[PDB]
């Protein structure tokens, strides 16, 4: 073993995202924060490049969160699915821990 995940930071800033990640080497670099523009929806962070891409945290009628159609009952199930599935349409961007 039990370790917190390294890819939660609670209410940071987009912008305060963005400046974390940009610094991060490996594309698909990312975290979890919590939208200041929709208080109680999450949104998912990730280097890609010279940009960092943003993803809004969805939800079905029963509290499930997905990005795009698969959907979990967790926020951990959806990241790790998007670990070896592309968070992207445009791009193959597979979800990676930080480097702390
Ligand atoms: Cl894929």
């Amino acid at each position: 073993e039990m370790k917190p995940h390294p890819w939660f930071f609670g209410k940071i800033p987009r912008a305060k995202a963005e400046e974390m990640l940009s610094k991060q080497r490996h594309d698909g670099a990312f975290l979890i924060r919590e939208s200041e523009s929709a208080p109680g929806d999450f949104s998912l962070s990730v280097k890609f490049g010279n940009d960092v891409q943003h993803f809004k945290v969805l939800r079905d009628g029963a509290g499930k969160y997905f990005l795009w159609v698969v959907k979990f009952n967790s926020l951990n199930e959806l990241v790790d699915y998007h670990r070896s599935t592309s968070v992207s349409r445009n791009q193959q961007i597979f979800l990676r821990d930080i480097e702390q």
